[PDB]
């Protein structure tokens, strides 16, 4: 039915399952399509890029070291901020970049609401503004 797309335990919104059809059924061979994704242990899935987000609309409660709903709190993101970010990753849901805090801790913002798997990420409703 799939070939890789799976994730068996609720981190989110996981267990979705899209894929088949021709995606590993002679393996990525130097190309995951996937796009420039890369997979993490908690089902989510990131790229290095660096983009700018500036916050506005409303002040955004992060989450500190993994990107869930339930992830730990004590990051909150004022607007007004200009916040350049090096990792986009989706988390079921929503679409998180991660930054670094000049603690070294790894922030996430969900930022946008979005679906879909790497790379076509479908976007909802946003809460800042994308530089």
């Amino acid at each position: 039915s799939n070939a890789k797309n799976y994730m068996d335990k609720g981190t989110s919104s996981s267990t979705v399952v899209k894929d088949g059809k021709t995606s590993s059924a002679s393996t990525p061979a130097t190309r995951p399509v996937t796009g420039s994704w890369k997979k993490n242990q908690y089902g989510t899935w990131y790229k290095p890029e660096n983009a700018t987000f500036v916050n506005g609309n409303q002040p955004i409660v992060t989450r500190i070291g993994s990107p869930f709903l339930n992830a730990p709190v004590g990051g909150n993101l004022p607007a007004g901020a200009t916040i350049v970010y090096d990792e986009v990753c989706i988390q079921a849901g929503h679409i998180w970049i991660g930054y670094n805090a000049y603690n070294g801790n790894r922030v996430y913002c969900p930022v946008r609401t979005c679906q879909g798997v790497p790379p076509n990420h479908i976007p909802g409703v946003a809460w800042g503004v994308f530089k």
